[PDB]
């Protein structure tokens, strides 16, 4: 009876109980900083427990800053919708429009007959071409996007009778192939999220909050910085993931074990069977015009991105020096010509050309408003604004000062154990609750914690923004989990113990490159610099 | 070339050649004013001619500013979203609410019932009751408030087969009738007639009256809020009933009997008295009043509340008591849509404790909303198209376009009084049509000022007639914000809304030059005449 009350409205009494318990906090004490922690108190119970949706709980700022006295109403207002969400949303758009007309298939299957016939060559192709793929789209998007191919292939191999999806005989128990393939493809998302800013949100988030609390730094984490300081890693530790499922599934370094005797199987008799499936499932077609004028397209995006403000050469935004443009333009530019060009060119048949048929109407654009407008998350802008928007307040009512000034008894550590210490509590953290959640509250602490201690900001912040994304234990911990699970029955116990080789992995890498390559990428992360002394010196 | 080629693809010859013939309009000028107006120019082609989804003609201002000298990247995302943005989508929220609960039916099957279930009479009904009711509050709040119940009438009406709201027919979502569009261009015309009546119902108001109060102190002459009611009432009542009419004779048939329409109409109001059975038998058939829809209608009305007492000018106002930072109205729009999914839809979980006689609800309780539901109404590209209007304004204040504008009115000291007033009158409703409303005012109203000191008339013979004119926006989407939230709940093509745009016009641009000069005599005595203070003042000059 009353045991199961609690098990059906535990929601209800969060939201009802934690405002008035943490209530003594404001009464007690005078300053403004103490209303704006209560504020920050009651949001990171919410966000962790996910009381009410994610994208309502961003939205209390707005009401509750004005009510307090730190920021008037149209200030917070313009804090949401940056410039940088601007890019990030583009970059959805031109996604969309990239997965529209079926460029995605093209590439994946063609990168897939590239690589060999062998189950473990198959296997190999797989977790590559989604980690590029995930570069530059959304995880779950791509989780979505190829599990299809794989379900078929297995779906055939079962039929012809090579192995088997499930165990004989409550969902049937998926074997152990099945698992090998499914959970590759989940942890390859996200691995290949990191490796770019348009690549998932936990990295907008964390570059934006760094970005507006120190205006003045010389390092900057700008789209080409970013991408070589994260690139090699994502690719070693990528590579080292895929050898550990090998092993765990497949029996790679036990030749008597059972499961190296099925891979045996399925490389005699079987490669013909899957090559023939990836053939036939090539039937989209002879490359279109369409997909040419969108692939041109995407690629002038990336190297615009390029040429914004390379050492090297000049090239534009400083030859357009009367204000900042900032990597917004070709994004927007990219959308609206997505809009302006036509599809087809059959038109041209008019004009002295002889052709065939003319059209019997207007021709249709690249894309189309109503897909866009039914496949785009616009909850991602309160989210990502209501992080911004607490950050801001948080510095500017005094918040910021009065933690850094209570935590600075960190300082008799040595620099290794505190980034390990840090690496280990934003795994753990992010191990039971959405990424951009986490990064929102831990990434100002530590900025606050850095300056309180002599040590330079990005140290620190660059490496746990990168490990809120390291999520591989718990179906609740990130969405592709989700998906898969529900995709091939996986139960939670399996998950959880496959999970502990990529966590490993993930963490030691981290660790090594962030102190020896970072140093290479930015070469002062040992020492103090001038500006944060200034900083410092100012709070 | 045959002429399929122009038939079939004209929008691609628009969108290739537009860009290339305005070009010598900033290739033969040297300023940044000449670069902002070729492209508000070429934005003005596209937006009438709708060549490119009004969306993504609004996101080119994002590109544009940047590229040519006019202002920041970092600046013209963030003239996007502001303030009053955050209120529209707030209020979009808020009425979705109530279409969930169906509250909306509820209220629809009452005011059938007080009116009498006839197609004129509950659109004179429902046009009156919108003017009141935007006396007092803003036009986008009360549109957004009236569209789910005119959504909920026009399904009665075709439940019993009165009319057909769509046309029958892949992605064009369907052609609406001729009532629909009666109806729905009838609200937002009335939101925006019914704003000019008093100085709390738009911002315009605020906005002239304020640069008229802070150019001339020492006036004898005063802009309080009766006398303003008292100069401005009988011209709106005017404004609505002849629109009224002109609504009823383009969709309906009025004066025409042959009219299929008129033959719908007569059809109707002849069953009529079967179909008062049926309402309200239908009526009968809901229940009583859920909690549900009890607590969605007290947060309702607890917002207008919030909306109407905030420094109403006549009392304090809670606006008042909280001055320590500016608060304005987004406040209480987006408390109410986070208390829609804090509170419970049922309070049956109360049944544990203290009540062994309700059963156990054995799941968890619902709230007021879902956001998957939120997530597939709201049109969000109406976030581009406003704040596209936004950061137009801003960047024509920047460039420098405006003090051209202003400066080109000069000129017109030649005409007589009469002719200068028409004249007048007819520059605002044009310039209007392109822009948001103060933005206009602000450009325009000192420059009148300036202009009647030094031509010796009364400055508010000029200033009132104008300054009320800055409203009268009823030909595109991007002309005020009713039109755009109009357009985006009921598919409305922008062509039908330009055509039937052309009586409102002409009613208000007539009637205003007439009340003026008639009824502004009766409450400004000294009008016709030049007064004193005038006169000093012009000698300061
Ligand atoms: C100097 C100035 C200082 C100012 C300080 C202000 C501090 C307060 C700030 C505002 C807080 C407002 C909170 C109101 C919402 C409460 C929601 C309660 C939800 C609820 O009843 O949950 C159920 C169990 O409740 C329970 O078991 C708990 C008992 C619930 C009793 C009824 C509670 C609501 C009564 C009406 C409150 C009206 C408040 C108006 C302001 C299970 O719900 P579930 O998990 O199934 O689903 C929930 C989602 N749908
Ligand atoms: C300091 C000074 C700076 C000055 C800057 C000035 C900038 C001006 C920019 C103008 C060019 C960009 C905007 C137009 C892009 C092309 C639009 C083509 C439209 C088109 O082909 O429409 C068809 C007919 O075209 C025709 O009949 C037209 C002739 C054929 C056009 C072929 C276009 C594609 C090849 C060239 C691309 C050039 C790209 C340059 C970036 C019929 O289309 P429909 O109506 O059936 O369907 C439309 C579905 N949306
Ligand atoms: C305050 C300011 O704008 N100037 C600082 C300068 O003092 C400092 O040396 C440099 C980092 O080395 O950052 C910049």
């Amino acid at each position: 009876k009353c045991s199961n009350f609690f098990a059906n409205h535990w929601k209800g009494l969060v939201v009802f109980l934690v405002p008035l318990l943490c209530l003594p906090v404001m009464l007690l004490n005078e300053g403004a900083e103490f209303r704006c922690m209560y504020l920050l108190l009651v949001m990171a119970i919410f966000w962790v427990t996910e009381a009410l949706p994610l994208y309502v709980t961003s939205m209390i700022p707005i009401v509750a800053f004005p009510i307090m006295g730190i920021m008037s109403s149209d200030q917070t207002c313009r804090l949401y919708f940056k410039d940088t969400l601007v890019m990030f949303m583009g970059g959805i758009m031109v996604a969309l429009a990239v997965e529209y007309c079926n460029l995605h298939k093209r590439l994946a299957l063609r990168v897939i007959q590239i690589v060999g016939c062998s189950p473990r060559r198959l296997h190999f192709g797989l977790i590559m071409v989604t980690m590029f793929l995930s570069m530059w789209i959304s995880n779950a998007a791509c989780t979505a996007m190829m599990c299809p191919i794989i379900q078929a292939v297995l779906e055939e191999l079962q039929a012809q009778g090579v192995c088997k999806i499930n165990h004989e005989p409550e969902p049937p128990y998926p074997t152990k192939i099945t698992l090998c393939y499914y959970l590759g493809i989940a942890y390859a998302s996200s691995l290949g999220g990191c490796g770019t800013i348009i690549g998932t949100a936990t990295n907008l988030t964390f570059k934006g909050i760094y970005e507006a609390r120190f205006k003045n730094s010389t390092e900057q984490m700008d789209f080409p910085t970013f991408m070589f300081y994260s690139v090699p890693s994502m690719l070693v530790y990528t590579l080292l993931t895929f050898v550990f499922l090998q092993w765990h599934f497949m029996g790679l370094w036990r030749p008597k074990s059972k499961e190296a005797q099925e891979v045996q199987r399925g490389r005699e008799g079987a490669d013909v069977a899957k090559k023939v499936i990836d053939q036939r499932y090539k039937d989209l077609g002879p490359m279109s015009i369409h997909e040419i004028q969108v692939m041109i397209l995407f690629i002038f995006m990336v190297v615009m991105y390029f040429t914004r403000k390379p050492g090297i050469f000049l090239g534009w935004a400083d030859l357009l020096n009367s204000k900042d443009i900032r990597n917004s333009m070709p994004t927007i530019f990219v959308v609206v010509m997505c809009f302006m060009l036509p599809a087809n060119y059959a038109f041209l048949r008019y004009c002295t050309r002889r052709g065939g048929p003319v059209p019997t109407g207007p021709t249709p654009s690249l894309i189309t408003w109503k897909f866009i407008q039914t496949k785009v998350p616009w909850g991602l802008v309160f989210l990502l604004g209501g992080g911004f928007a607490l950050a801001e307040g948080s510095k500017q009512s005094g918040m910021a000062k009065l933690i850094g000034n209570a935590l600075i008894g960190l300082k008799v550590l040595p620099n290794s154990v505190l980034l390990l210490v840090v690496i280990l509590v934003a795994v753990f953290l992010t191990a039971f609750s959405s990424n951009v959640a986490i990064a929102n509250i831990i990434i100002p602490v530590l900025a606050e914690m850095s300056l309180a201690i002599e040590i330079h900001p990005l140290y620190l912040i660059l490496p746990a923004g990168l490990a809120c994304s390291m999520a591989f234990h718990l179906p609740v911990s990130t969405p592709p989990n989700a998906l898969v699970a529900g995709y091939a029955n996986i139960r939670t116990k399996d998950m959880a113990i496959a999970g502990i080789g990529p966590t490993i992995i993930t963490i030691i890498t981290l660790f090594v490159f962030c102190q020896t390559w970072g140093l290479v990428v930015y070469p002062n992360l040992n020492s103090f610099p001038e500006w944060a002394q200034i900083y410092a010196a100012a709070a």
